[PDB]
Parts: structure tokens; sequence; C-alpha cells
């Protein structure tokens, strides 16, 4: 269930890493490299994840809550770009209480990385679906 995002990889290392990349294709590649750091979710735990759907790809997204209220998220995806975008989202949300996550948008980091400006429109529906799954999970907790 475990992954590096939030712990060994953070919003500020993503920011420092993406900031130099001015060619958008370099952002794209960084996005893909980032998603290769996401470990494979075994079919076992894809079943305990809610299936979220964009316009081209599926993502799986689960969560647990420690007793101190912190939420651990986990997920997987088949497309490499979508694995990158999911890694960015996990970096944004991992380790936060339900209270802390209803404070800003889950997708603010995608803007901060310069990623939204050039992604296809179709991505926005999957991103927005991810955002509302997070919002919904904080509602359940």
């Amino acid at each position: 269930a475990g992954h590096p995002f939030g712990t060994t990889v953070t919003a500020e290392t993503l920011r420092n890493t993406f900031a130099p990349l001015t060619q958008w294709e370099d952002k794209y590649r960084q996005l893909i490299m980032l998603g290769k750091q996401l470990p494979a979710l075994p079919d076992e735990l894809k079943a305990q994840a809610k299936e979220i759907a964009g316009c081209e790809n599926r993502v799986w997204l689960g969560y647990t809550v420690a007793e101190n209220g912190k939420m651990h998220f986990f997920g997987d995806s088949e497309g490499r770009i979508v694995r990158g975008l999911l890694a960015v989202l996990l970096t944004a949300v991992e380790g936060k209480t339900a209270a802390e996550l209803q404070a800003q948008s889950p997708l603010a980091l995608f803007d901060e990385l310069g990623l939204r400006a050039q992604l296809s429109a179709s991505r926005s529906q999957g991103l927005n679906a991810l955002s509302e799954a997070i919002i919904a999970a904080t509602k359940q907790v």
C-alpha cells in the first residue's frame, strides 16, 4: 500500500524539480519518471480502491486513516502520464487529516508545477474526478 509520495518526495522537491523545466516535453517526461516511482498496486488491493475514471484512463484510489486522524492514500493506474499525475496528487494529500484536506484544492500543486497549462482538456475531467474522490474521502472520515 506504501509509496514514496508525501514522505521521501514532497511538494517542495516536485517544485524544485519542475521549476527548471521550460520545455513542456521536459515536464511531460518528469511527470512520467515521477509515476515510475509509484509502486504497483497488487490486484489484491485494487479491489479495496475506488475506481476513478478520466476521459482516457482508469485510476484506482484507496485510503486508510491512522488513529491520529492522518489519511494514507494509495492507488495505481495503467497510463504512465496518469501515474505521474497520481503521484503528484499523492504528494499533495498524503499524511493529512480530513480537516487539513478540506482547506485547499487537491489540484493546486498541478498549477504550481506548470502542468495544467498545456495538458489536454480531457485530463481536467480525470483530475477533477480525483479531487472529488479526495473530498469525498474526507467526508467519510
